[PDB]
């Protein structure tokens, strides 16, 4: 029994060594839609991370051998998810490993924002010693607002209440009991906008969330509010955040994800003074890398059986 | 009843207005040791932050008018307590208001270093999109060793376990009950060195602690340890820290204090790739500033009664 698993995108040797113990593993890496279509007819399972677009044509082209698609990581946006099961192909993901290291990165964005770790380190490496330019805020007692109470959203909260913040969340799909059991009040969407000193974005990018943080949302906010985006860019109106920081509605902004990766080489948020930008690093911790590998590994393998 | 308080160094206008309700206040900022010896004979109280030297000659020069010296901030290194006590003079300080925004900043240095927030932000801004160079490390389950279990020491432990780390400390003058009461084991010095995935330094600088972090220290540590200093520079042999980063014993280092502030323009720690540096920003939060003003103000006024 030699099941065949095509691994389209780089994968953590920890997991590749689990798959190789339970399957044939093809690691052709980055194939053109046609190469892939040619291979998938001969694969009992496909594993992808983010770049591979498991479209409708990919299921169509397999001819019913492809049983299970393994999405390494958290999101699944790229698997045509309705074709998948229409053709009778299970789709499984690797959420919990990247989830930890992704809230970990949000918190790291929040604290480093709040004290200007980033600008200051640049200022001092550049010889300048400008102690008065980089005075930060505290976190204790500050109200943090979480939009979209996912695993990361609630894992974040848990870390932010450990830093001693008041943490609130808005997400119409959120178990009032789970929230109250970590100490998070579920609040209205206007209450979250107004009363927050800090706002993080953990929302999926749907038509209802697109360009959500636009000029109307920034008006409702408290002045002196700071904002951290670790979910998906473009859920912010990028031009509108450029204008709210230029005014002093938003005091400073911490941005992992963008509307475009790589962002424009002139793109104003990335270049702005009060912004702390990292290049979609949210799940870039060695530990998650190796634990996501092992997760879809065990996930694919358990489907396949 | 008109008391006279000489405030040598800037002070949050909150504090100044409290002091001007209960005394005459001279804000002669930055005097030469002679001008201060001249004034101190006309002053019932002297409030200083970190730069003014309350040496022995000052206590002599005042002739006994001076009743209380107020240390705006945490330590008292600059005040010759020995001489003040001798000349029947009280010393008071502003420990708690800074204490927190110190630990706060310490944590921010930790999380920003773990995830290369500083190096990555400066790269993106520099056009570079280098997603793989800047893979971070998970904090969770890691061992944070706190050398010096002061008020700031324990206060960091609190934030750390809330990020979900395994926090041990070594300070021989620490109540094992306070320690266990916040979930921190107190451990030997060789244990702190060897077991730690992270080491922060909250140690004041004695001839015992001077250049304590030395080549012999670094060999004892676990390879890939990351070191966060927010207490006093010099406790670290800079030359040896650099040689331990360049050799990869020390993974990376987040340094707020230095052996010489402002550091040398060529200083290899400041300019090093794996080092995140801030210019002694430890207490530079707007909250801890206004809060320390009002602390010594109350502290001086109460003594002065």
């Amino acid at each position: 029994g030699k099941p065949t698993v095509l691994v389209a995108e780089k994968l953590g040797a920890a997991g590749l060594a689990l798959l190789r113990e339970f399957a044939n593993v093809d690691c052709s890496y980055g194939l053109s839609p046609e190469d892939l279509r040619a291979k998938i007819s001969l694969c009992d399972a496909l594993i992808v991370r983010s770049g591979t677009k498991v479209g409708r044509d990919v299921f169509e082209a397999s001819g019913g051998r492809l049983r299970v698609v393994g999405r390494a990581g958290v999101g699944i946006d790229n698997v045509d998810l309705a074709a998948a099961t229409e053709h009778g192909c299970l789709v499984v993901n690797a959420p919990t490993a990247n989830t930890v290291a992704a809230a970990e990165h949000g918190i790291a964005l929040l604290t480093a924002m709040a004290r200007n770790i980033a600008q200051a380190d640049a200022s001092l490496k550049a010889g300048k010693w400008q102690r008065n330019k980089y005075v930060g805020v505290s976190l204790v007692g500050k109200t943090l607002a979480i939009l979209g109470f996912g695993k990361v959203g609630s894992e974040v909260a848990r870390r932010a209440k450990g830093l001693g913040m008041h943490v609130i969340a808005h997400d119409p799909y959120a178990s009032a009991d789970r929230a109250r059991a970590i100490g998070v009040e579920l609040v209205s969407m206007e209450e979250a906008m107004t009363t927050a000193d800090f706002i993080l974005l953990h929302m999926p990018l749907t038509p209802a969330t697109d360009k959500m943080l636009n000029d109307e949302a920034f008006a409702k906010m408290k002045k002196g509010v700071r904002i951290i985006n670790v979910a998906r860019g473009g859920v912010i109106d990028e031009e509108a955040l450029v204008r709210a920081l230029d005014s002093g509605v938003v005091a400073q902004a911490a941005l992992d994800v963008f509307t475009k990766e790589p962002p424009a080489a002139d793109n104003k948020l990335v270049l702005h003074g009060n912004v702390t930008v990292t290049p979609h690093l949210g799940a870039s911790t060695v530990e998650a890398q190796e634990g996501v590998a092992i997760e879809i590994a065990e996930a694919v393998i358990g489907a396949l059986k």
